[PDB]
């Protein structure tokens, strides 16, 4: 909509920040931070290629473990800050998709920022394309799960897969739909095998015990 134009001149280097995967049942939250010089007008992958040519980009991830330990809001912020740390240029100001998120660099959050700002639009594209590739990797690791299709979102098929095959360490064990399927025995298996940390094990065992 052109909101970036307001921030072009008084705010030093400005980056746009967005995420992919906040709403998922499995996998990380992936954040992108983007500083664009040049003008930019699977249209996603078309745009990714132009972004790659015309922007400085940084990527930050927060794992299922971190989501389970810190909560989805803190984990998303952790990813976003990591994305800013990953940028080769240090921005002076950030435009962030959402509401009430305070990052390591001062900024402003825009509700539906991905429709209002080109910078944030560009960050949303990078984060989505890159997270989608990762989820396709996870279908290779866990072929009983169609992560390549649902991307770990709680679709009918994903839920059917969890019910039939069991929860995985890459599931967000603290989220009700997963937590309600998880057994004490499977959780102990994960810990026994070194598939989850002791901190994560204890956290989820508490959540399960209080049920
Ligand atoms: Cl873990
Ligand atoms: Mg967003």
């Amino acid at each position: 909509m052109g909101i970036d134009e307001l921030y072009k001149k008084e705010f030093g280097i400005v980056a746009g920040v967005d995420e992919a995967g906040r709403g998922c049942l499995a996998g990380p939250v992936v954040a992108a931070a983007v500083v664009l010089e040049k003008e930019i007008e699977a249209k996603r992958e078309r745009l990714l290629d132009e972004i790659m040519e015309k922007a400085a980009v940084g990527i930050g991830i927060a794992s299922p473990e971190e989501i389970d330990l810190y909560n989805i809001f803190n984990a998303t912020k952790l990813a976003m800050n990591r994305a800013l740390e990953n940028l080769s240029v240090k921005p002076s100001f950030v435009l962030v998709d959402g509401k009430g998120i305070e990052l390591s660099v001062p900024g402003t959050c825009l509700v539906k920022g991905d429709q209002k700002s080109k910078l944030i639009g560009a960050a949303s594209i990078v984060a989505k394309v890159f997270r989608d590739r990762l989820m396709s990797e996870f279908h290779r690791m866990y072929p009983q799960f169609s992560f390549h299709k649902h991307k770990g979102y709680a679709t009918k098929e994903h839920l059917n897969e969890i019910r039939k095959n069991g929860v995985l360490p890459i599931h967000r064990l603290s989220f009700e739909p997963v937590l309600e399927l998880l057994t004490d025995d499977l959780l102990r298996e994960f810990f026994e095998k070194g598939l989850i940390s002791e901190n994560r094990f204890e956290r989820i065992l508490n959540l399960l015990g209080a049920r």
